[PDB]
């Protein structure tokens, strides 16, 4: 699922 994390 690495392909969009956004962690903000």
């Amino acid at each position: 699922d690495r392909v969009y994390i956004h962690p903000f």
